[PDB]
């Protein structure tokens, strides 16, 4: 196992047929995975770095994970510049030794395609006249859990503040610091941000952070999310750049019986005039194309299997790695997946909801890899073909999702799922999500504070 640095997860076509080489060539699965956090995973190496190094990649002692950006800005212009400052989040925090290991993000509203509530650290990007001007801070998100112990528990991320894009790194840098001296001491499961902030408060953290910075944060400013979804099929770009993302399921890369995706991903490598970009959402975007070689690009992704429609549901849906590769899986994740998200379009097809879609995720064991912690639907593993269903949480992922039935197994899920589902068909509202109907309609209560009421 080993995983690349990627800031932004911006990828060369360079680099790509590195990987790929090496993906094919050096390893058991032969296979590449896009993981949730923009990066890629070799599975089963039997030279590794030598072979990084030489197309300019590093794999990260150090508990600073991937930083990340949104991929697929509504205001392409932006990307650019949020991502040159995740880079440089990325390479001011390259080693002090954090008590747990922490994550940030750079965030472009209205997408909160990279889950910001599931992290440590997070820089809202705020722009003027298509220039960034500063950022919103946002910290203390974060979704690991021990099965029935209470003193756990997954936290969704506090704002401290605005601060202008002259004072970046310098925060940065104080919230590690702080959370480097605060984190507790003894136990590693209550090391976590989320952690210390409910331990010294919000305010307390915050003060010793403007007066480790030197400043004084502002008023938050305005923002907010309306998605959290990666934009499948092509978008326009900036001039005339065109971008394609392409759904690929579980983000596991491998030539299949009629669908060479592997291949595809080669071919269109070696024509491709820009990067690649890997999404939050395990995808990717083949970025920077000019209007003239759309032509080009799509008929190979046609040919590969890789523009395989899929419905708006499984465009939504996520689970993380687990078996057969996970040391610390429970139940399966990504092998289960697929099957139940047949069934799950059967049920939205029942109910006249099949142009629909409920965020649903399936986190292999109670890490939260698979962030259903953040999901209107999650499925939680807790033993082979057994799982919690969580229920409760929203579209852009500021809620965590109320445990609703514990230890059940995929026939006990679907089953409550059908009922549901279909009461929200018929009673919900204009444009109402599922998370928000289960707590409108009193199928289940909000977790209001997370650190307090959970927990049942
Ligand atoms: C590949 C990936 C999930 C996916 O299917 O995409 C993954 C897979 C694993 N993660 Fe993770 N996690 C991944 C995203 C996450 C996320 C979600 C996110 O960051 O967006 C979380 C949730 C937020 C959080 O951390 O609170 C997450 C929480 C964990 C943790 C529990 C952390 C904690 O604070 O307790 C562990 C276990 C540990 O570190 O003790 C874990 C451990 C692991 C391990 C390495 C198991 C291990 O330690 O042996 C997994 C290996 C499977 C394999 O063989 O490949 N992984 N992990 C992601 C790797 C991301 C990356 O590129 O760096
Ligand atoms: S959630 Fe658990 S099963 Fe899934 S990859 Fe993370 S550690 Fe493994
Ligand atoms: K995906």
């Amino acid at each position: 196992l080993l995983r690349c640095r990627l800031p932004g997860g911006v990828i060369t076509t360079k680099q790509w047929q590195a990987i790929d080489k090496f993906a094919g060539e050096n390893t058991i699965y032969g296979s590449i995975r896009l993981t949730n956090r923009q990066t890629f995973q070799f599975h089963g190496i039997l030279p590794v770095h030598q072979m990084l190094h030489s197309v300019g990649l590093d794999a990260l002692n150090d508990m600073n994970r991937n930083v990340l950006c949104t991929s697929n800005p509504y205001e392409s212009q932006l990307h650019a510049e949020a991502y040159e400052w995740a880079k440089k989040i990325s390479e001011h925090l390259l080693p002090t030794y954090l008590p747990r290991k922490f994550k940030t993000t750079v965030v472009i509203p209205p997408q909160n395609d990279i889950d910001l509530h599931a992290n440590d650290m997070n820089f809202v990007a705020i722009a003027e006249n298509g220039k960034l001007v500063g950022f919103n801070l946002l910290v203390g998100g974060g979704l690991s859990i021990e099965h029935g112990n209470k003193k756990t528990y997954a936290r969704t991320a506090s704002e401290f503040g605005y601060l202008p894009l002259e004072h970046t790194l310098a925060v940065a840098e104080a919230v590690v610091t702080t959370q480097r001296d605060w984190g507790n001491r003894t136990d590693r499961k209550n090391a976590k941000t989320k952690y210390t902030l409910e331990r010294v408060g919000v305010e307390t953290f915050k003060a010793e952070v403007e007066r480790r910075a030197g400043i004084k944060f502002e008023p938050i400013r305005p923002y907010e999310f309306t998605g959290r979804g990666d934009r499948i099929g092509w978008v326009k770009g900036i001039d005339d750049n065109w971008h394609l993302t392409l759904f690929i399921e579980n983000g596991r890369i491998l030539d299949y019986p009629a669908r060479p995706l592997k291949t595809g991903l080669l071919e269109i490598a070696k024509i491709h005039k820009g990067d690649f970009r890997i999404t939050a959402n395990q995808n990717l975007i083949i970025a920077g194309v000019p209007e003239s070689e759309k032509a080009k690009i799509e008929k190979i992704a046609k040919e590969s299997g890789l523009m395989n429609a899929v419905t708006p549901q499984r465009e939504n849906s996520m689970a993380c790695v687990s078996f057969p590769t996970c040391p610390l899986a429970m139940a399966e994740a990504e092998r289960f997946l697929p099957s139940f998200i047949d069934n799950i379009d059967n049920l939205m097809a029942k109910h006249g909801v099949s142009d629909e879609h409920i965020v649903m995720r399936v986190t292999g064991c109670p890490n939260g890899c698979g962030r259903a912690m953040l999901a209107e639907v999650g499925l939680v593993g807790k033993a082979p073909g057994r799982y919690n269903l969580h229920l409760g949480g929203n579209r852009i992922g500021t809620r965590i999702p109320r445990m609703y039935k514990e230890n059940i197994t995929e026939p006990e899920i679907l089953a409550s799922l059908d009922e549901l589902i279909g009461r929200w068909a018929k009673e919900r509202e204009a444009g109402e999500g599922f998370g928000d109907f289960t707590v409108r309609a009193g199928i289940i209560r909000p977790v209001l504070d997370p650190a307090r009421d959970l927990w049942d």
